[PDB]
């Protein structure tokens, strides 16, 4: 039983989508530097504060891909940081909300990105990579298969996107080249060709222009299964108001919304923006869902 308007339930949109469709082919809304909310000082805010609400509010509103910067503690956990400040959010914490998530909502998966934001505290008793595999991914909750993953093998579960080196078991994506400020193709679990619009510090102009052209061609390669992709609309703070990820976000997303909204294609990718909330519309976590609608 699975109709077209059940992908607008956003806390649940994931149910109507057959279990045979890759996670690849599926339109799904995420969030840039997520852990992010608690920043308070202004000076903080303006140069790295992305999101304003916690991690279920984004996930109740459709997000299901998550961009998780940790550092290694000397108590051999793992935080979230934006460069070298800590954002009163620790990885723990991220997962917990998302095990609530999944136990509430178990039609749905959660996509974790997972990069080591800063250099190892001293004193910790490994590396970033075997501290996380060893007191977090041990846990059932994340996916330990890998390939083309569909999306009925990662309901109820975590699948990780792996952007960090010397991981040593097996489960979600495997790291890859990521090349600094591009737009680039390449490879990921040896079947799934991944291509990723990443320009993190280009111009305004160049920024938007380059959104819609990853999405033009995503929305022209509809058919292609074993394909990826990535399109971050985020876009790096100028350090002040006038250019702060919220400057940018509030003219980006309404934009690239509207162009889901008059093109109405059948794929649009993975779309990790800054900022989620209802305060611009049309909205574009909603318009990238809706895309989904073909595979119902
Ligand atoms: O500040 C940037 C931005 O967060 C990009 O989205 C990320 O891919 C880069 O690694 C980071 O340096
Ligand atoms: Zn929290
Ligand atoms: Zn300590
Ligand atoms: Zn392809
Ligand atoms: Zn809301």
């Amino acid at each position: 039983a699975s109709s077209v308007n059940e992908l607008e339930n956003w806390s649940k949109w994931m149910q109507p989508i057959p279990d045979n469709i890759p996670l690849a082919r599926i339109s799904i809304p995420g969030t840039h530097d997520s852990g992010t909310f608690k920043l308070q000082n202004p000076i903080k805010q303006v140069w790295g504060m992305t999101q304003e609400y916690d991690f279920r509010y984004q996930m109740d509103h459709g997000a299901r891909i998550f961009d998780i910067r940790g550092r290694l503690t000397d108590d051999n956990t793992i935080v979230l940081h934006h460069g070298p400040l800590y954002l009163y959010v620790t990885l723990h914490e991220f997962i917990n909300e998302a095990k609530q998530f999944l136990k509430d909502n178990p039609s749905e998966t959660i996509i974790m990105s997972l990069k080591k934001e800063y250099e190892d505290m001293k004193g910790a008793e490994g590396s970033f990579s075997s501290t996380f595999e060893k007191n977090y991914f041990v846990d059932p909750i994340f996916l330990k298969t890998e390939g083309n993953i569909k999306l009925g093998d990662a309901r109820g579960k975590i699948v990780l996107l792996k952007r960090y080196s010397g991981s040593n078991e097996s489960g979600g994506y495997n790291n890859f080249y990521w090349p600094d400020n591009e737009t680039f193709t390449t490879t990921v679990n040896q079947n799934v060709n991944v291509t990723v619009q990443d320009k993190y510090k280009v111009n305004y102009d160049e920024k938007v222009k380059s959104i819609k052209d990853t999405m033009d061609e995503t929305m022209n390669n509809s058919e292609d299964l074993n394909h990826l992709y990535i399109n971050f609309t985020s876009l790096s703070s100028g350090g002040t108001a006038w250019n702060s990820p919220y400057s940018y976000a509030s003219s980006i997303n309404p934009e690239i919304a509207n162009d889901i909204k008059q093109k109405n294609p059948t794929r649009v990718g993975w779309v990790i923006q800054d900022y989620i909330n209802e305060k611009w519309s049309p909205l574009l976590y909603q318009e990238v869902i809706r895309a989904n609608k073909s595979l119902i």
